[PDB]
């Protein structure tokens, strides 16, 4: 229906904080996190993924390296579930943006332990 | 009044199956989340701080050292912060003995890197 | 209600003999049992540590330390577990103030084996 | 009449629980805590002794050595003088039976620091 | 009932002046002197110790390490014991947060002379 | 009026305590402390400074000197000034004479480092 799952009370009160860009006026809300669940359901992957740390990263994984590739609808994803994803983990960023950068370079390090 | 937030569906499901005791025959419920959110405020502690794995960390550790001072009423406490804590970390308990047991260990390996 | 059960026949008989100070007029009375065992059990301590010459040393332990950032709930408190006490071991003091002393000094024969 | 003293609350709870013999199907209770206080003042014994720690080994003393000598109104004394005085101690036997064995060890144990 | 006591004429004026917050709209007032002495006597701490700057000192000493495992009552709590102190020793803070700095800083000074 | 001010809750008990001299029947009051703050603002000085530990100082150091030049009414405010003082610093003198002797050596012991 609409009620509270992914996001606890806490995360709650800094996803509603949360913009969907760095220059808007539309903040984050629970139309988002319900949004990609239902797309997520229709690529074979439970929203579940989401209320999860663990599940996030897997799905970035995979639209990652489809971010080119991939379509409008898989870009909408992967904001989301970035600005979910960081909330998940510790990263407190204002807009999906700075959720990006937080998340390209956390990759970066991992490069120079895995090349 | 009697929704979720400290458990999410997937925490829920695993939640319902853990036991308060290895050779009982009542699993855990809201009831218990909720009875010790409620003990917590008391102690000047917000209820949220078992939604997130680091709040459930500070409060078990002082009830730690208050495990033999501490009374009845910081016992159950114990119970309930740990089966849920093991929830958040990644621990799938069965039963709230186990939970002890793990945290106990991993605690006594702190101490060789913390003496 | 009103009966016999942290100091037994012959405790009762020094209890009420033991006064609460050494310069007063007001001997010792279940009331002073009493009020303690309900304020313990208000700090989460079950009233049955002073039924037990065991659960007193606990609760003077952590008294102890409170003598000075406690406040007057806790000062009344370690005068009452303080005669009590003293019957359970066998100091057979004759106000509270003696009983004071004689675990003082007691307390400090460790410090040499426990320095 | 039929009121507590010997035993305190907690004493009690085990007490109830420990059973006169290891075999058997007939628990301890207030009964036999009475009955040997009754024996107790026949032989110029105070009740009180069971009251106290230090009073039940002096009974214990003169009941060892009249274990053979004495009757069977002295074998059931031993029964329940032991089981109490466990209790004041320390040792939380589940019979009398094993209460007698301790007793009996911890007395061979001074044997070699008294002989 | 609504008094002075804890400030005098002259640090009642300045209590007055002094903000709850740096980057706020709501000076100080005696409903913040009087909401603290209530949550004092309620940790077995009499409100008297606010009208001292020797009794402040021992509820901040508490406070200060309860500052993380505290909850939410407590931090409201430094607050005020903060701008109150520093009235009774010399600090003249605007708000509340350079009354925490002071503080801090004079603690950091004692550090090199009792490490 | 007369209102509570320049001595607090705590100091009031022990204000009501001392005495105006050390064999007499006459306690101190809140007469004596509104009967110097009348005096102090004829002499062009403040009553405010008694209620400030600091403000009594710098009184006590004007009558210091016009202690012999000055008159009854100078005589009778060191000694209002004084047990008022002691109490704001921390000497809880039974009398005002006491008074006098403890801010008598507490200046000799400033001759050493002022000479
Ligand atoms: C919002 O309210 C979340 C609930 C998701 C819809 C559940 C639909 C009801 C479940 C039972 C229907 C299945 C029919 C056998
Ligand atoms: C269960 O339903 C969780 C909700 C907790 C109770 C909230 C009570 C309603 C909130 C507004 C009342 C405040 C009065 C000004
Ligand atoms: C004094 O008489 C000591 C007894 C303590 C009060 C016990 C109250 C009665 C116990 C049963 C009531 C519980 C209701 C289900
Ligand atoms: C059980 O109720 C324990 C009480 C023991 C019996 C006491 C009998 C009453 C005491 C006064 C009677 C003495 C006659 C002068
Ligand atoms: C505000 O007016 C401060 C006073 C605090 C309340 C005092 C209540 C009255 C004191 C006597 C009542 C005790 C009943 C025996
Ligand atoms: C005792 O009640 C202390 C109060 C001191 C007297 C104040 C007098 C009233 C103040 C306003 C009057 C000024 C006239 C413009």
């Amino acid at each position: 229906g609409a009620r509270a799952s992914v996001l606890s009370g806490g995360e709650l009160d800094k996803w509603e904080k949360i913009r969907l860009r760095p220059g808007g006026k539309k903040q984050y809300k629970l139309k988002h996190i319900v949004w990609a669940s239902r797309e997520l359901e229709r690529f074979a992957v439970n929203p579940g993924l989401l209320e999860t740390s663990e599940g996030c990263r897997q799905i970035l994984g995979q639209l990652q390296p489809s971010l080119q590739t991939g379509s409008e609808e898989l870009r909408s994803l992967y904001n989301t579930i970035a600005v979910l994803y960081c909330v998940h983990q510790r990263i407190d960023v204002k807009d999906t943006k700075e959720a990006l950068d937080k998340i390209e370079e956390e990759q970066n390090k991992s490069k120079k332990k895995a090349q």
